[PDB]
């Protein structure tokens, strides 16, 4: 009959009480973290938290019942690492499944704490640009007018472009007819940039920028208060169609020289 | 003879108990956690539930069956480390395949949690965009017009981008010929929005921009949730009557040639 | 000469003899799992199956060696870590490999436990459209027509969108040219659709886009699984005719040119 | 002067003598897997199953080495988990760059196992098409006609459309002008189809699609395996008789022009 | 009642004491890394600085209470492996999921350690050219001009051209009709290039024709200028090129088609 | 002043002298394999094989190094797990980084072992086409004509496909208006295959496409290696000189215009 | 009170002392790896290598003060596996953050061994071409002309094409009409390689493509390291002056055009 089988009980006796005391320990600390951000009110509606109170519940629950079991199963000669390239069927697959949520919330971190953009300003994330409406930090929010609202995750954020930060640059170009006169139409630009001045850094001539088969294309840019700047361009397209038709110079339309042949069918 | 060779009973012995006790005690949570989802019929069609039930049947026996085998053997001097290198490679394939998974699942958790988007509204998720049917926690259903329905893993969600949210937006970016008088148009266009507004923005922004031969202004409005796509329509269809009664000319593209004396 | 001689003996004899009962009784579960899959003869041909036989045998029978191998070189002072090191070449290339094939299956799974689509509608799975012929839970195999059969492997689906669910949707997008009475058309397609609907939408939403020389009005109807493509040649043979009938100018590209005055 | 040392030869000792047996051992095996494959000449012409052979000698004789020099090293008081530190370097190193290798060698075990295309059918694997000449486990070969011989590892095949299985579709989408009478083209393909059908579908599927001057007609024929593109040939040469005969005219793109009175 | 039931108390005594003396240690250290970084205020808002003290603070709390508890844990029998198999979930998630921040770090230390830009190059990194104005460890900083500013986390960066290292260097394709004379027109650029070696800032010279088309004819004149003189160069040589056109009377590179007419009706 | 402080004494003892034999063994062995490879100079610069020679010593000591500290430090009650901990940072970072030497090698043994290409062939491998000059078992080098010398790391190798395997094919696609006489054209290419058979296929193969002016019927060739492009130059020529001479007209584009009557 | 108290406090002791004892090595060893490469002042200015210096100093301080923290940790009965589980977080991410690092220098590495480009040559590497102007192991930094210098870690090589190596080679795809005269071109492209060898290939290879109103016809010639797109201008402006004087007619795109009767 032995003499351990009462020491073996008091092993068995040890997880299940310490399993015990863990199981209300835990109810206990979670009914707290309940109290709390519950009885303040301060943010989530009700339905959700008693569904995250419940998922911790449960999570807790599962846990504790599993190192209870596998320690008892150790208890009765069950080998661990056996036991352990089963768990961790799980540890693995929850583990790097969770990889990311990790991810976007230290992107978001960062976003954040770095005040890459403030909770207002219109910026370009990925190839999609808006004006941000929320910085979480597992997603931002992000709403382009005519575009909708586009709910990124953190982590998939691989850069961040703010338009709107030391200011911002309005810039048009202008195409007209290598068939024209460039002194006429620069000296036009200029003068539109005299008159668009005067309507509260730029806007300057820089010279022709690109030539082209029938084009060549000079850029006027000017430097604008943050989100004057499309508007500025506007300004400065209408200024630029009605020059063209004061100053009477003839568009850039595209051309073709073209030779006939004298053949039939 | 010595004396082990009943400690060792002892032992094949507790390792039988127990993995008996351990099934029959999961026979037992499994046709209990099979009473509760099956006697209420809340969801699921039984001829799956029944296909679900074997699922974790089998699984937990073989998963029993594996611990209970791997811990006599053990008991034959059988090396658990080189066991590891063999079930590992099973650990590691399963562990690995289930990862995406356990992605859907969590990306489905947020998407809901944090009400992206609601039973209803109309989104846009990876260049695809439609009427969200469905919001399972793994997959997310939506069906576009003329489109099909489209069944997503929650996972594969990269961006979601809602159409319908406080509010919406409409555009027309209407384009004329350069070779064309700016303000009879850009008035035109003004007396539009004007009429519009009348009917239960919308504004005329400047020439947004400036082409070859033609000349493009946008008229922009902000719209009810889901009146915008018809609003856009609206809008050119008075953009079009007004194009014939101003009697200003279309966009045609305009090309000017010049002409060669030769021959062949 | 020791005392322990005997019991070092015991224990090379310990792995031995439990190989042994090892392989004796793999063999037999191997030829049970053989018995039932090959003596009801319900799928795969002999010659596979009798090939996968020897594929589970061979596996068995590497791995027995394996541990028992690894168990005696423990014996002889052999470190099982460094062991380790060698043969996880070799849990990590097989894991990591296979880890795709548990993806497929899960994939698979929920395909069929979802009834994401049945033995027989029409879907289009990663840009590739076609009618569904099998669905395995490795492989969904799809025929479109004048395309060939595709086999799939179910854990590259990403997305799965099914053309053939709660029905169908039929669109035509016609085209005129601006230089057009618009009134006139938008009438024409009214008493198309009205014919239509006549034999068993379709309805004419505005003006959905206005380009350079043309203007779009498209038609939709909502039609049974299948019948949709059809709709719309329906449709487009309609608006022909009443293109010939009402005379209506076709949407050519039209193009204004300048002439200049010039030579070489 | 201790008691172990004596001990702690007979460690070292049983570290050696194992070693050799396994060398001597492994020599063995390797000379007999050696004079099965040698003997019988089967496959694998000489001078590669020799490098193949020494590739394996090498392999043992590093992994015999390697466990008898770390497990002595064990016996000098060196930590076996700062070793694995060192030697799972390369345990991931080798592990993690086999994995493709695996993945291969399954892949191939499916291809082959489930039949997917037989060592002589016309598929197209990843974007490629050709024809299968040779289908080992690691590597299907696949020779287009004027495209060269294609060596696919087998794991690279994320999809595998089979162009031969229960029969082949040939189509053939005529363009005929919008400005043009449909039904004497419709029953021109008509008598096409006719005529076709005499010679060892084809039918004709409405109007397809409708474009700015064209007007797109599929005409489409269920044939057996392979005869498929011949049959299009033959459809297309009917075609354009067709349009000689009938004096239909051909779907020139047509442009309408405007004329502007300008100048320099 | 045995004689361990003593030494079980120091053992879980043991670990107690311990991870007090952790705990106020760990406190302490906290409030000096705090007292230096806080009180020369070299860098750093101070509401920023306390959130992120609070961060090391909490971490080093839930450390230390995890390490407490599994210990005590353990000392009632309970397994280690499977508690890993639970608590390695975090191992590998936190782990996995910062290794892109350590990532950006070691990047950044390159490209400072190794200057390959300096706090005011102009630079082109990802198909995102801009002049950088903050080069953290983190993250890069560019704004292009027209395009707002680029916050780039250095571990993103691929490849990083720099446009204005030793020196710079500017190119004009010119492009005449074939049918065209062209030792007149290389006569001319020839002509250009000289005179605007005239005016302050190695070429411009013209290199041959470098390019032939359809109805086209492409001759590039290049020039080493210095650094950032470079697109202005290019547009002195453009007005340069199309007055050369105007003077020299030479015709344009207008796209050009010969046609044959047929006839025909419907 | 107790009785282990002798035996303490003889563990650091036991790892110095262990780690001594080591480096002193190490610095033989390399020596050796030092001996070899420098005495015959078979291949590889001096300036090189000493750099390497280094590599391989500084390697070798840094292992050594660490293993004795590491055990030395265990000596002193330092943790092993923690120092795992520490040292996999390193184990993680040269095993992952070094998993793609291993992949390019592997990959290398196929290519060779495989002969996929001879040192000699002209192959396409990843959209690059060129004559193979060197395979080495890490890089495949081919140079294309007015191309340049590409080097190719062997793992990066998805598909390699084989241009002169069991010989070659020529393609060329002749384009003809659809306003234009089949028959005569098809007779024409019909003389100029049976003439090109005259000098050391070619074969008519039916219309091959179908376009809006255009008709496009292909020729085809079966060309020993690497006569091909020739082949399809010789055919080239010969079907300029046929459309000369045959007068057939050439298949430009063409547009039909309707004029329209307008002003601005 | 007990006996132990004192072992253990040997113990907490023989850690404080081990790890006093490998500070102050650690700094010495790091001063003197100091010593050297700061005294002769090879490379590094001394701002930078002060900065690693100190670098290097406080992580073997952090690897010190955690190594031994965790021992005694141990030796109040903290449980090391957890340690781990919280350890390993930085093991993992420190890890597989270097492991880029790693793979750059073996990358680098072989460059160099491999002499894949000389500190000279132009190059093109992933689809960015320059000449080579430093070869680090980390990085090779290419300066194009017009194009800046490109800085590219060296790990990012997926391939590095050569462009200088044994020679270069020129091209020139000539384009003529195929409304003209075949041979008289022919001939002058002769004459013009005939010419061009006289001036320190090239050949007309034939046709290599034909097109709508196009036919291409390629010179090539092979040319030493770098004189090949001088070359290649030689023979273009050789080409334009050969079609003035031959009066050979320009490949200008042509279109056959059709006129129609209508209005609007
Ligand atoms: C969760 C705790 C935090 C992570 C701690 C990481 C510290 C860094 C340690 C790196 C040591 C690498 O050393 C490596 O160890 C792993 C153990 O998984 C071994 O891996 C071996 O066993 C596993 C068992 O599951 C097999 O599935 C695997 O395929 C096989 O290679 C390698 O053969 C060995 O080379
Ligand atoms: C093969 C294994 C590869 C392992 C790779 C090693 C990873 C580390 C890569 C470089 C990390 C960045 O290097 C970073 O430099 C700064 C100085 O500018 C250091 O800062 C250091 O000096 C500063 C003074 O300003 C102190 O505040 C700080 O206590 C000290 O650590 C950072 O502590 C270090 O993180």
């Amino acid at each position: 009959y032995d003499i351990k089988a009462v020491k073996f009980l008091l092993d068995v006796l040890k997880i299940l009480i310490i399993a015990f005391i863990g199981i209300k320990f835990a109810d206990f600390l979670i009914y707290r973290f309940y109290k709390l951000y519950s009885k303040s009110k301060i943010q989530l509606p009700q339905r959700k938290i008693d569904t995250l109170t419940s998922l911790t519940k449960n999570a807790v629950r599962y846990i504790i019942y599993f190192l209870a079991g596998a320690s008892i199963l150790k208890l009765f000669n069950i080998d661990m690492t056996s036991l352990l390239a089963v768990a961790g069927i799980g540890s693995l697959a929850i583990g790097f499944g969770a990889q990311n949520l990790v991810k976007d919330m230290i992107s978001g971190f960062f976003i954040i704490f770095e005040d890459q953009f403030s909770v207002g300003d219109y910026v370009t994330i990925n190839g999609i640009s808006g004006t941000v409406e929320e910085i979480g930090l597992r997603v931002t929010k992000i709403r382009g007018f005519s575009d909708g609202l586009h709910i990124i995750p953190n982590g998939e954020i691989k850069m961040v472009t703010n338009l709107t930060k030391d200011s911002m640059m309005a810039v048009v170009n202008i195409a007209f007819p290598i068939d024209e006169d460039v002194d006429k139409i620069i000296e036009g630009l200029q003068e539109i940039c005299e008159e668009v001045k005067k309507s509260r850094e730029g806007p300057t001539v820089l010279g022709i920028t690109d030539m082209q088969d029938s084009k060549l294309v000079i850029m006027v840019y000017a430097k604008t208060q943050p989100m004057q700047k499309w508007a500025v361009e506007r300004d400065i397209r209408y200024r630029v169609k009605k020059m063209f038709d004061q100053k009477n110079i003839s568009f850039p339309y595209p051309r073709t020289t073209v030779i006939l042949s004298e053949k039939k069918t």
